[PDB]
């Protein structure tokens, strides 16, 4: 089992100067496997865990031209050649900032693989896999947890249980647009039912033609959001009470 070693920064430094300089204060001989660049920083692997602690030892010891010390980060890993790169998801948190509105607290996701600027770099944001879901939940938790109003239309979203974290993350969420999908049965909002949503948008996906009257409809989703008062773009007849 494998190894994956990182050196941040490194592409500011000499291949051989910063391998050698490496082995020097390591205590024992090593290869690099697969060596490549990262955006600014190198990556290596190591095949046994004997190599990589050694290599661990050699974290701040080596000093560079201006002074600075080289960070080595040691991580246990499946073998090379084998899902969603910082400098992507960092692109990523950057598309989302620009539709983002502080005014109303709204996001807008709305067909996002086809964005100009994320296609413009060939990156591939598809949020029907559940790492690319999982990457855009973490990125709103740590920038706006005060978010309210969650466009998500036009996506091809077809499981939920990729967002079923989202209860935590966005706790004040109360408009969820999920019109224009791809979503089967109306089991898909079990995974969601904890948000206290006003707001709610459906139509477009292939569980709506479930029901054969209006009325129904409604109340199957009433039946997971009581406090609803919008759904589709229309007033709701207020909730019965016993």
């Amino acid at each position: 089992n494998w190894f994956k070693i990182t050196i941040p920064y490194g592409r500011k430094y000499d291949k051989a100067w910063l391998l050698s300089m490496i082995q020097s204060k390591c205590s024992v001989p090593f290869t690099p496997i697969e060596f490549h660049y990262e955006n600014t920083r190198a990556q290596f692997f190591v095949e046994d865990a004997s190599t990589a602690s050694a290599l661990k030892a050699v974290n701040y010891k080596i000093l560079d031209r201006e002074n600075r010390r080289i960070s080595i980060i040691i991580n246990s890993s499946a073998p090379p050649h084998t899902e969603l790169k910082p400098e992507q998801v960092e692109q990523l948190k950057l598309i989302m900032s620009k539709r983002y509105d502080g005014s109303q607290q709204a996001l807008d996701l709305k067909g996002l693989r086809s964005d100009p600027d994320l296609v413009a770099q060939n990156i591939d944001v598809v949020l029907n896999r559940r790492s690319c879901m999982a990457a855009t939940l973490r990125i709103i938790e740590e920038n706006i947890p005060e978010l309210l109003s969650l466009n998500l239309s036009n996506n091809r979203l077809y499981r939920l249980d990729d967002m079923s974290s989202i209860v935590q993350k966005a706790p004040n969420l109360k408009i969820l647009n999920l019109s224009g999908n791809e979503l089967k049965s109306e089991r898909e909002l079990d995974k969601i039912k904890g948000l206290k949503l006003e707001e709610l948008w459906l139509d477009g996906n292939s569980l709506c033609d479930t029901f054969r009257d209006q009325s129904t409809y409604i109340s199957a989703i009433r039946e997971r959001f009581p406090k609803l008062l919008r759904l589709d773009g229309h007033e709701l007849p207020p909730p019965i009470a016993f």
